[PDB]
Order: C-alpha cells, then sequence, then structure tokens
C-alpha cells in the first residue's frame, strides 16, 4: 500500500503545515500536524474541557462505530517549547492520503495548554518519531508509520514541505518526479528516539564550506533551524544591523535587511536554504524588527533541523530495520 497527502501551511509564514487525516467511522476529518519530533497521534476530543477548545474541529468517539476505548489508558506529553497535552487513549481507523491503519491509538486531549487553545488551525498532532517516545501508559502505543510499515510497499515516509505553498507527505514510496539530482542518505542514531542525524558542515551566503560535523534532528514539528552558537553568529554577523535580543527571545534583524542563504551538508552533498526562507517577519504588527528563522540551540540541549530546513529539501524517512534519512535538493 502508499498513501499520498497535501499538507498546507497553516499562515504566511510557514508556522506549522496541516495534513488531513481521517479518524472512525464514519470519517471524521481532522487536520493535523505531522510531528517527525514526537510519537504521539493526539487530537482535540468532545472530552477535551469547553474553554481550552477554540475553533477546533473535534474527535468525537461516540460517533465512530470503529472507536473502542483503550481501558486504562492515559497519556501526558510536553513539548520543547512549554507547550502540553494529556487525557485518554482510544483506537480506531486513521487513514492518511488514502493509506489505513486499523486499531490505531487516538489520544483523546482533556487538557491542552494555551498555545494549543490559541491555535485554532491545528486539530492535534501526528506524531513520526520512533515509537519509544510515545507516551501512552501503561502500555506504550505505536505510531501511524510503525502501525502502517508492514503493508507498505516500502518501509518509508517522504516530506516534501512549501515555501509559502502547500506540499506533500507520501507513505510507502518514494516520488523520484519530486526532486532533483540525487538523495544521498545518512545514518540515523535512534538511541533519543528521534531521527537523529550528523550534518557535515555549513556554509553562510556565497562563503567558504565549513566541515564539520553538526547532530541534530530533521523535526517536521519544529518551524526554524536551531543550530550552535558559533554557526547561528557567522551566520548573523553577515546581515548589518543582525543582534540576539534577550527580550525578544533571539535574533532579530532589520525587515529591510536581504538575508544570506544558509547551506548545510548532507555527506558530499549540500542543501542550500535561500535567504528569504529565513525570514520570519516583524516581531509584532507593524514593526521594522523581523524574526530570524536561524536560532541558537545553545539551550535546547539538541540541534534542530526544523521545517526552515527541511523545506528547502525533499526528505525521506527510511523506517528500514536500520534507518536512515535521505536528503535531495528540489
Amino acid at each position: 500500500s502508499t498513501g499520498s497527502a497535501t499538507t498546507t501551511p497553516i499562515d504566511s509564514l510557514d508556522d506549522a503545515y496541516i495534513t488531513p487525516v481521517q479518524i472512525g467511522t464514519p470519517a471524521q476529518t481532522l487536520n493535523l500536524d505531522f510531528d517527525t519530533g514526537s510519537s504521539d497521534l493526539w487530537v482535540f476530543s468532545s472530552e477535551t474541557t469547553a474553554s481550552e477548545v477554540d475553533g477546533q474541529t473535534i474527535y468525537t468517539p461516540s460517533k465512530s462505530t470503529t472507536a473502542k476505548l483503550l481501558s486504562g489508558a492515559t497519556w501526558s506529553i510536553s513539548y520543547g517549547d512549554g507547550s502540553s497535552s494529556s487525557g485518554d487513549v482510544y483506537t480506531d481507523t486513521v487513514s492518511v492520503g488514502g493509506l489505513t491503519v486499523t486499531g490505531q491509538a487516538v489520544e483523546s486531549a482533556k487538557k491542552v495548554s494555551s498555545s494549543f487553545t490559541e491555535d485554532s488551525t491545528i486539530d492535534g498532532l501526528l506524531g513520526l518519531a520512533f515509537s519509544t517516545l510515545n507516551t501512552v501508559s501503561p502500555t506504550q502505543q505505536k505510531t501511524f508509520f510503525d502501525n502502517a510499515k508492514a503493508s507498505l510497499d516500502s518501509p518509508v515516509f517522504t516530506a516534501d514541505l512549501g515555501y509559502h505553498a502547500p506540499g506533500t507527505y507520501n507513505f510507502g514510496f518514494i516520488d523520484t518526479t519530486a526532486y532533483t539530482g540525487s538523495i544521498t542518505y545518512t545514518a540515523v542514531s535512534t538511541k533519543q528516539g528521534f531521527w537523529e542525524w550528523t550534518s557535515t558542515g555549513y556554509a553562510v551566503g556565497s562563503g567558504t564550506f565549513k566541515s564539520t560535523s553538526i547532530d541534530g534532528i530533521a523535526d517536521t514539528g519544529t518551524t526554524l533551524l536551531y543550530l550552535p552558537a558559533t554557526v547561528v553568529s557567522a551566520y548573523w554577523a553577515q546581515v548589518s544591523g543582525a543582534k540576539s535580543s534577550s527580550s525578544v527571545g533571539g535574533y532579530v534583524f532589520p525587515c529591510s535587511a536581504t538575508l544570506p542563504s544558509f547551506t548545510f551538508g548532507v555527506g558530499s552533498a549540500r542543501i542550500v536554504i535561500p535567504g528569504d526562507y529565513i525570514d520570519f517577519g516583524p516581531i509584532s504588527t507593524g514593526s521594522s524588527s523581523c524574526f530570524g528563522g536561524i536560532q541558537s540551540s545553545a539551550g535546547i540541549g539538541i540541534n534542530i533541523f526544523g521545517d526552515v530546513a527541511l523545506k528547502a529539501a525533499f526528505v525521506v524517512f527510511n523506517g528500514a530495520t536500520t534507518p536512515t534519512l535521505g536528503f535531495a535538493s528540489k
């Protein structure tokens, strides 16, 4: 089997991407944030505290003839940005882009934190990291990809995120028309539960490439590119007037600036992030200070190749017995 679904930016900045997902029978379509940095499929639901729902579409398990309470199971997750959610668990049929999994754990939110309530466009998350990070207790549950893997033509999914445009998540096949040149594959460590890999270096604009190992994760659920402070300082030093602002929470730059590109290495290959992908616009409406899309990881504990990086590439998440990542230009 295979599946193919369009993923669409939630706003004009590409702050996140939503993909329609069919849950239950008859189908209830919810727009979920596919997140290669977590491993829970959780949704706003008929069980979510009413004051914490503000415009999201909800899953109502009692209206699904295939829903079954997973007795005794609870979940609770806290994300790297400080947000969180928790609840109970049903199993139900879940389909993405024509690919159907029966018996998928659908984690129904009883509580969500403010940032989720305040985003009416995201009806939940679909985690695509390794199932060892799934938070369901006392019986850990498998991700959608893990459940689908054996049925797929090839044990892979691909992320082709658009810049200010829709893109595609494919499951079970690699669309050879979706990228240019060749895909370069690189080793993955699953020891932390992430799609963790080592970039071979970077360049700023037309500058020389610096060969250096940068360990990080490929994370579709993180908006920006978080890298070591040395790298980030080298980038923003090429933008006149750019500075790190403690009050804003990162590097800002004059909105009148033209940003240089940023290149990262994948083995001997190179992925170029155009400067325009690094512009996240005014820090507040009407401001002439703009927020940068490359930020320091120094306070995170891990480097994160988020959407800013991933949207410059066609990315293969190879879930073979020994997983690998592939990157191609496009």
